[PDB]
């Protein structure tokens, strides 16, 4: 059956991260948002939890990675069209994000990337509906 | 208006794996299906729900997506992927299965009563949680419980 997804990312400053993602147009769930965690809503079925580093450290026995030095994970969100890809990525860069990789452009697929305020690597990507193919058993 | 909610996006979490076939089989045992259109020898598209996916990408290929060296998830943690569970028994079945299939313990089980979760590191050291929360906690938030 479908499960909900919560992607937990450590951040130095919850308030700054919440403002960054708000600028990108994400809503937050107030019931799961406080000084140490902000619950970014991506859809009904997926959320990104922006967790203060000191709280995040309770969840792992390993030191917290420096995402400006190494990459363990990349979060990609879909976009509705090419203009959404550019608006989202340009907004991220203007809000303090930094360049990651060159745009990927196949004409009918278009993606951009950036590192967020804490170095976590994001992609935003559109694929043509004529191109975008279901779940099958392994 | 249902348009009070902003336009949703699909979510994909890209993770580097040493062996795509071994990773696909591991998550298949946990009950996940895969989308064939986006699955091949270099990348397996795990379907968590209609709107969330995990791309298990061969580690050599994953290097194309970042200018940084790839992390050793057995040494450091950058992210945790948590998936929901329908009830407490689902938490236990999922975590027990993961542990019996080559997963390793990450943290003790966390039982808050209104919320119950277990965690493990997968075959590549990425840290996962499976977690059930009561309807009351989902509406009210943990703070009020
Ligand atoms: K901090
Ligand atoms: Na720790």
């Amino acid at each position: 059956q479908s499960r909900l997804t919560f992607v937990n990312l450590p951040v130095a400053d919850v308030a700054a991260s919440q403002a960054f993602f708000g600028t990108l147009g994400f809503e937050f769930n107030p019931k799961f948002t406080d000084e140490s965690c902000a619950c970014m809503v991506v859809s009904e079925q997926a959320f990104v939890m922006l967790i203060d580093r000191a709280r995040f450290a309770d969840f792992t026995s390993k030191p917290i990675a420096d995402a400006t030095a190494t990459t363990e994970a990349i979060v990609c969100v879909s976009a509705i069209d090419r203009d959404d890809v550019d608006r989202f990525a340009d907004t991220a860069l203007g809000a303090g994000g930094t360049v990651a990789r060159d745009p990927m452009d196949y004409g009918f697929m278009y993606g951009r990337s950036f590192h967020d305020l804490d170095g976590h690597l994001w992609e935003v990507m559109w694929m043509s509906a004529e191109a975008v193919d279901m779940a099958q058993p392994v």
